[PDB]
């Protein structure tokens, strides 16, 4: 509907759920709209991190501009204050050590420019990052960097070298990788090289894990035409799988679905059962600009002339916003484990998986799998 009332479902009452499924659902945006110009590559997104930094931003902003980073966060829909508060809690909670989860922002500002410190101290508080203003030298500008994502991503991230754009007014960068565990791990020495169907007409060979006895949640949806599964990984996380029926580069309709609500409700619906499980063995990255899509995404007037006037008395406009993800998964697990019921699951055609957090049902990562070999 669109008008502000009280929650139901007892999930999204709590307010840091509340706060994730807005972020995430700005996710879901980001992934449709991505997904949309990267018609024939995969597509690896880990959209908290960038979702954090225009929330981080919008503490220096003013009215008009604020609402404009507000409704693209779902903000406006959430009758509670102390957003950033929340927020706090919220990271807190998702990289946190057990989790598997390291995730960073930073707004990156032009050369000579003075931040008021009545934005650092909001900006450090609540998201526990402080600004860093550029120095004009170029090679020394991309080392800081660097380091940075370096420190932050203790070293799991490859060092990047685009060299920064010659026109920066404020750069927002979100930075994240994972490497997690199944509570049951695969059988190294059933890990074996099978066919996977790029399309109708092409086919290769990757590597396969396999679980001939695999202990997941399913549920077909008729109308998305696709099998959902849920495998868990260990420190609270889940991670599921849409697999369409036909082999095919078209998910559309599957996509169109995401959603935090929906996902809520897949989760649900699931049931448990056992089947024979061959998934690719997964090793990602992605390093690219996210700018055209936000662009796209209702966010237009922050890099026309928005106002930022709590953050420095010079107009200064949104420039750039960099994503750095890198994803990975294997055979490692935590442990192992009349009358039964068929079901075959095997991920050997393209597939979208979605990596959430239990807890708060928050959107770690996402990604549309069009060739398991990667990029
Ligand atoms: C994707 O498949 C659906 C269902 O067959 C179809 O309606 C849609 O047109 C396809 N995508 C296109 C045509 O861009």
């Amino acid at each position: 509907t669109g008008a502000l009332v009280e929650e139901e479902d007892p999930f999204f009452k709590v307010p840091v759920n509340k706060l994730a499924a807005a972020v995430s659902n700005f996710g879901y945006d980001l992934y449709r709209v991505r997904s949309s110009m990267s018609p024939t590559t995969n597509v690896l997104l880990s959209p908290l991190s960038v979702a954090t930094a225009l929330s981080a931003l919008s503490l220096g902003a003013d009215e008009r501009t604020e609402s404009i980073i507000h409704r693209a966060l779902y903000y406006d829909l959430i009758s509670s204050p102390d957003i950033h508060g929340t927020y706090k809690e919220l990271l807190d909670t998702v990289t946190a050590p057990q989790k598997n989860l390291k995730s960073a922002s930073r707004i990156v500002f032009e050369k000579k420019l003075r931040i008021k410190s009545s934005f650092v101290a909001p900006l450090e508080k609540s998201y526990g990052t402080r600004p860093r203003v550029l120095t004009g030298n170029p090679r020394l500008d991309l080392q800081e960097i660097n380091n940075w994502v370096q420190a932050q991503m203790k070293g799991k991230l490859a060092r990047s070298t685009k060299e920064i754009p010659d026109e920066i007014s404020i750069l927002l960068l979100g930075v994240a990788h994972f490497k997690g565990q199944w509570v049951t791990k695969f059988d190294s020495r059933k890990t074996s090289l099978e066919d996977f169907y790029l399309d109708e007409e092409r086919t290769v060979r990757v590597p396969m894990m396999s679980d001939p006895k695999a202990v997941l949640r399913y549920g077909l949806d008729s109308d998305l035409s696709c099998k959902i599964a849920q495998l868990p990984l260990t420190g609270s996380m889940s991670i599921i799988f849409f697999l369409p029926l036909k082999v095919t580069q078209n998910l559309t309709l599957i996509e169109e679905s995401l959603t935090s609500e929906f996902i809520h409700d897949i989760d649900r619906e699931l049931k448990t059962v056992q089947a024979v499980l061959t998934v690719p063995k997964l090793k990602l990255s992605y390093e690219g600009e996210v700018t055209k899509s936000l662009q796209e995404m209702k966010l237009q007037s922050l890099f026309d002339s928005p106002d930022f006037s709590k953050i420095t008395g010079k107009p200064i406009k949104l420039t750039q916003v960099e994503h750095r993800a890198g994803f990975e998964w294997n055979e490692d697990g935590a442990g192992t484990t009349h009358l039964t019921f068929p079901l075959d699951y095997h991920l050997n055609q393209p597939f979208i998986f979605v990596l959430r957090d239990t807890d708060t049902g928050a959107l770690l990562f996402i990604g549309k799998i069009l060739d398991p070999r990667g990029p």
